[PDB]
């Protein structure tokens, strides 16, 4: 049988909060079969646990935030995406503050950490969620769809009205049977804009954003293009966010995702919509 995975080892990393702008302490730990990815706030007494589930998703304004009463964790999408990309079913994620360290603003640091800690196979079948029929959500001009597909494919399109895109719709599509998540999706950074950042810093927000975690754009052009790692990088980060959002299902996905100018709100809306639709999906394990 294809088996569940966790971490061979504990691993500790340090970085800065995307809004606080100050050091935050992160530990990845092995976890038992059928745990899922569980976040815990070790800076509080008692320690508070937030399972990474569709139901526990909060505000979704700029990042995917999980919530439990007054306890929250901001910016979970990049690390969940790394978890989803390397097939990590079970892990504990300890945090000394309210957010995941931003690191370089992509999944690459998390992918690296998970790999260094080692992948540990567990004596239980990997549970996959197969899309049986089409599910879609819409909010104005924004749309997100699930489609039956035998494999894992993700597509994203966005007409972003900024000169750096030369009037062109931005589109990217990744079938993960024939393309590598780590090599071609995991290192993607988003586009920061001096107008958005300029305001946010001056409104006491995103004190962590810089050229270290985003591609800074000035309402005309990318400011130093030395930052780029990919062609069509901005849609690719949309694909990266989408895989982190989709993993709040708690299981790997057999099927197809299509994003039309979507993000955190609509991705979670699509997830809750699918879960509600019992004839839309099923759970399956495989032989190897
Ligand atoms: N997942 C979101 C992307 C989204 O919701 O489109 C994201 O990565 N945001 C993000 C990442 C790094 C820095 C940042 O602040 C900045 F503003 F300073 F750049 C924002
Ligand atoms: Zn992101």
């Amino acid at each position: 049988m294809i088996k569940q995975r966790t971490l061979k080892n504990i691993i500790r990393a340090t970085g800065v909060g995307l809004h606080s702008g100050e050091k935050v302490y992160l530990t990845l730990k092995p976890a038992p079969v059928d745990t899922g990815i569980v976040f815990s706030r070790t800076d509080l007494d008692p320690v508070v646990e937030i399972p990474a589930r569709a139901e526990n998703v909060g505000e979704t304004t700029m990042s995917t935030t999980l919530v439990k009463g007054d306890v929250k964790v901001d910016t979970v999408e990049h690390l969940l995406s790394a978890m989803a990309g390397l097939g990590i079913d079970n892990a504990y994620v300890e945090l000394s503050a309210s957010e995941v360290p931003i690191m370089d603003g992509s999944a690459g640091p998390f992918v690296f950490l998970i790999q260094s800690a080692g992948l540990q196979e567990q004596e239980a079948a990997k549970k996959f969620i197969r899309i049986k029929r089409e599910v879609s959500v819409e909010e104005g001009d924004k749309r997100a769809v699930f489609v039956p597909f035998d494999g894992f494919k993700v597509s994203f399109e966005i007409d972003f009205d900024h000169p750096v895109f030369r009037g062109r719709t931005q589109q990217a599509s990744v079938d993960f049977s024939s393309t590598s998540f780590v090599k071609e999706v995991s290192r993607a950074r988003t586009f920061g804009f001096m107008r958005d950042i300029e305001y946010l810093r001056s409104q006491n927000l995103a004190l962590g954003g810089s050229v270290e975690n985003a591609i800074v754009v000035d309402e005309n052009r990318v400011l130093n293009e030395d930052g780029l790692r990919y062609e069509d990088e901005f849609v690719k980060h949309k694909i990266l966010d989408a895989i982190g959002d989709l993993y709040l299902l708690g299981n790997s996905l057999i099927g197809e995702f299509r994003g039309f100018k979507s993000g955190h709100a609509l991705n979670n809306q699509l997830l809750r919509t699918l879960i509600a639709d019992k004839d839309a999906w099923e759970v399956v394990t495989f032989e190897d």
